[PDB]
Parts: C-alpha cells; structure tokens; sequence
C-alpha cells in the first residue's frame, strides 16, 4: 500500500528518500 521499494518489503513515508533507496536496488544498467 503506499508507495514502498516495490522490490522490497519495506515501509517508508516520502518518495524522495523513498527513491533514492531503490536507486541502489539497480545499480547501473
Ligand atoms: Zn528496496
């Protein structure tokens, strides 16, 4: 629900921070 590191299951309240959490979920390609 929310918005979430859909990759893991994990909880956060903003999408910034949120964001730059899941940049590290793909780095490069
Ligand atoms: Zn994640």
């Amino acid at each position: 629900k929310k918005f979430a590191c859909p990759e893991c299951p994990k909880r956060f309240m903003r999408s910034d921070h949120l964001s730059k959490h899941i940049k590290t979920h793909q780095n490069k390609k």
